[PDB]
């Protein structure tokens, strides 16, 4: 049996739904455990080596550890599941390095999807027909569950057309569905969280008197707050984008994951 190793929680849920046992599914950063920044332990270099393909992110989520993805099993390759996703920069000034948030998206869920069916059905050739069925019945039930919330979003006033968060987890969401970012820093990961960035999303959201800020399952909401009372918006609250929840949390999954945050942000603006 083989065994396919994802980088993290979102990218291994979405592997288990569409090989459903066919091949191992392991995760090297477990849910719980940040992407942005991890130490792969001895353990973790035992996944490394049973791995007999390697689903990564790419747009540099990866980029701390990508060193540890070396004397790998003959054979063994090493997969970019947002290939064909066009970038979006860390600069809100339009270049940059990538933000690396692309599964925040209806539009990429398929993508990330026809990206690791691909990948399974060249490493186990065998399974081609089974692969197949499974990522287009996951793909569905991925389009019934987010396209209703899609189509209520839709609805929302132009002018209040902004997805405002404290880290910028939502820019291809935003792309995706045709809504304005603004946030308080790129990137969780960066130790530089910046007062120029704080001040220009205040003034942004005074300007177009934008109402609700939120923060995430793996940050701090501390700025947000501080960021709302200053703006006289609201606090919007905890969304889910960087890992999975824990099994008895909201977003044990990476279809509940989208299907909760998009229902949050869609609460918000109406
Ligand atoms: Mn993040």
């Amino acid at each position: 049996k083989k065994v396919v190793l994802s980088s993290f929680s979102i990218i291994g849920d979405i592997t288990q739904n569409i090989a459903k046992d066919l091949v191992t599914v392991t995760t090297l950063v477990e849910a719980g455990n940040d992407a942005h920044s991890y130490q792969v332990t001895s353990a973790d270099a035992i996944k490394i080596q049973n791995a007999d393909l390697i689903l990564c992110n790419g747009l540099h989520l990866e980029e701390t550890y990508m060193k540890y993805f070396t004397n790998l099993k003959k054979g063994t390759k090493i997969i970019t599941v947002t290939d064909g996703i066009n970038p979006i920069g860390v600069s809100e000034d339009t270049d940059s390095e990538p933000n690396p948030h692309a599964w925040m998206s209806l539009t990429n869920a398929m993508i990330y999807i026809e990206n690791i069916r691909k990948a399974l059905t060249a490493l186990d050739p065998s399974n081609a027909k089974k692969y197949e069925l499974n990522a287009r019945e996951y793909s569905e039930k991925i389009r019934n569950s987010i396209l209703p919330l899609k189509t209520r979003i839709e609805k929302v006033d132009p002018e209040k057309r902004w997805f405002v968060t404290s880290e910028g987890c939502l820019v291809y969401l935003a792309e995706d569905f045709g809504f304005k970012s603004l946030y308080l820093w790129p990137i969780n990961s960066d130790s530089e969280r910046s007062p120029s960035m704080m001040r220009h999303a205040i003034n942004q959201m005074r300007s177009h008197k934008i109402k609700f800020i939120f923060s995430e399952s793996t940050n701090s909401d501390q700025p947000a707050k501080q960021v709302a009372y200053e703006t006289n918006a609201s606090y919007g609250g905890v969304l889910y984008v960087d890992s999975l929840s824990k099994p008895d949390g909201p977003a044990p999954t990476y279809l509940d994951l989208l299907r909760f945050s998009l229902t949050k942000i869609v609460d918000t603006l109406f």
